């Protein structure tokens, strides 16, 4: 029992309560891009003069299992095979078999300087709230504290809460008969100085893009292997 544990289970039940409700009858959410079954809403959300705009996906993936979208989302060992925009990692703590907090630097985005991020990344199965209802697979990411956090001066400190939350539905079962349903859900504070529009404008071109090379990696790397439910 990790000091984190309580923490945990606030923050992966605050998505469980309030990231999953249906985004596409709610006029406050904007759908920013579709590409088929992605759907890619935000909110224009600025506080004290830093741009937060809340950021929500839904995708449908064929063939892959929840457990395997968020082992392959949460698996370090990976990470560099899907990643694009990341500079340089390191893993500060290992807290259970589940859970470990990461140190990260992102490319810069022009002209506002590098940022760098520190977080918890925990992996969970929660189950079926009802009978009725399908177990949930979440990896939650949310920045925390600690005393070795690196010092980068080229790097501001960037806060977050994302969630990548998966469903699965089915039809011996063969990936064909198997649907993997994405909430995916942003919560990015850059933490100091960027230009609105120039945030505004990567997050439009560079989500999209992320969602769609990450969910076709899964698919390529589970293909004729055994299912993992
Ligand atoms: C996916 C995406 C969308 C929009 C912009 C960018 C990006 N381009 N250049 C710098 C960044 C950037 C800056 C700060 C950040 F915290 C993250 C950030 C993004 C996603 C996640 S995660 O938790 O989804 C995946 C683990 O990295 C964590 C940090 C990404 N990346």
């Amino acid at each position: 029992t990790h000091r984190f544990v309580q923490k945990v289970e606030e923050m992966v039940q605050n998505h469980m309560t309030y990231s999953l409700q249906d985004v596409g009858g709610d006029a406050n959410w904007q759908l920013v891009v579709e590409e088929g079954e992605m759907k890619v809403y935000r909110r224009e959300v600025e506080e004290n003069g830093i741009v937060l705009d809340p950021l929500k996906a839904t995708h449908a993936v064929k063939g892959v299992t929840g457990h395997e979208v968020c082992n392959y989302f949460w698996n370090v060992d990976v990470r560099n095979d899907w990643e694009t925009t990341i500079e340089n990692f390191h893993v500060v703590e290992t807290l259970a078999d589940n859970a470990i907090i990461i140190y990260q630097t992102h490319k810069r985005v022009w002209p506002a300087s590098q940022r760098d991020v520190l977080y918890l990344s925990v992996i969970r199965k929660i189950p079926a709230l009802t009978e009725n209802d399908p177990e949930t697979w979440i990896v939650c990411n949310f920045s925390v504290d600690h005393d070795s956090a690196p010092l980068n001066n080229r790097c501001v400190r960037a806060k977050i809460n994302v969630a990548m939350i998966c469903q699965t539905l089915v039809s011996e079962i063969s990936r064909d008969n198997i649907l993997c349903k994405i909430t995916y859900v942003a919560n990015v504070n850059p933490g100091g100085w960027a230009p609105a529009s120039v945030l505004r404008a990567v997050a439009k071109r560079e989500y999209p893009k992320f969602l769609k090379r990450f969910t076709s990696y899964v698919q390529e790397k589970t293909a004729g292997k055994p299912i993992l439910f």
